[PDB]
């Protein structure tokens, strides 16, 4: 049903300055055999970033044959290896650097993209859900709620079953969620399968760059404290939630303890998580959980412990009763 433990598989969105770019040089899809390792580890849900400009080089027009076919291939391999996939439009509420809702990118063009994504892949067994837009921020924040409704309407023309994952303003910050999220209360899903998805990192600025270590004033509950504003908003408003991104470096055991406390809190509240990140071409990336010679991935052992716990019947938090 709904797996509480999942991973991001990043690479198809890399090198945004090269459009269309070349597969194998600027961007990377999973090679053959890739999902076998993760299925063997007991991870069965993947969030998969995609670049809007590569999927649709022209607004309101057919999806790109080559790039969309690489998505086809990836979903085929996920199905072969018992993996369910959340497709993520990894675009910050922008197309070619212009905000959805401006003159150059009308909401109707965003609706068109989501229609074409759902039309092409709603019949694919490996597709689990649609994360309609990664991290709206900045000048896109005010227009994002209107764009979100258009994206919902686009998907629902072709897929009236699967969950829709709706991110929030300000990089979908979990910690700042209640500051801005009341504007999302007007969103409507006729299929009643809408889930809000927030992001959290536990470095000082919560950006995930980890410019410093935990420090002397480290609190093991830092992750819990940063998702509480989000989860409490969900409870107050009877909404369902999800954590689309969280990751830590592999070089300090204190980060692992905070990750453990966060996973325990999310488990108690039936909130799934997608670790950021695995992927076929991360190299030395400090948050990567992809196997690499000479690198230990203690985050994976922790995820595996939680992946064996019972899933919940649906996205939490549970309704008050």
């Amino acid at each position: 049903s709904v797996d509480l433990i999942g991973i991001n598989v990043a690479g198809a969105e890399f090198t945004g300055g090269k459009l269309p770019g070349k597969h194998g040089t600027h961007y990377f899809f999973p090679p053959e055999g890739y999902f076998e390792y993760w299925s063997e580890q007991g991870i069965h849900t993947v969030r998969f970033p995609l670049k809007w400009e590569r999927l649709q080089p022209s607004l309101n027009a057919e999806l790109d044959d080559v790039y969309a076919s690489l998505v086809d291939d990836m979903l085929d391999q996920a199905k072969e290896n018992d993996i369910k996939v959340i497709l993520d439009v990894h675009n910050y509420a922008r197309y070619r650097k212009k905000v959805i809702g401006t003159e150059d990118v009308p909401v109707s063009a965003y609706q068109d993209l989501m229609e074409r994504i759902a039309k092409r892949w709603q019949g694919h067994d490996a597709l689990f859900a649609y994360d309609i837009m990664n991290e709206p921020y900045g000048s896109a924040d005010k227009l994002w709620p209107a764009a979100a409704q258009a994206g919902i309407d686009g998907v629902r023309k072709y897929d009236k079953k699967r969950p829709l994952l709706i991110e929030g303003a300000s990089w979908s910050s979990a910690a700042r969620w209640p500051r801005y999220a009341d504007e999302l209360l007007k969103l409507k899903d006729p299929a009643d399968n809408m889930v809000f998805s927030a992001h959290v990192f536990i470095d000082e600025d919560a950006s995930g760059s980890y410019k410093k270590g935990p420090g002397k004033d480290f609190e093991p509950m830092i992750g819990v404290k940063r998702v509480e504003p989000f989860v409490n908003w969900l409870k107050e408003h009877g909404k369902k939630g999800h954590i689309g991104e969280f990751g830590i470096p592999n070089d300090d055991e204190r980060w692992l303890d905070a990750m453990d406390k966060l996973l325990a809190y999310l488990n108690e509240n039936c909130i799934p998580i997608n670790y950021w990140a695995a992927g076929p071409s991360w190299g030395n990336y400090k948050l990567s959980i992809e196997p690499k010679d000479g690198e230990k991935r203690p985050q994976v052992a922790l995820l595996k412990k939680y992946a064996a716990k019972d899933n919940c019947s649906d996205f939490g938090p549970a309704k008050a009763e």
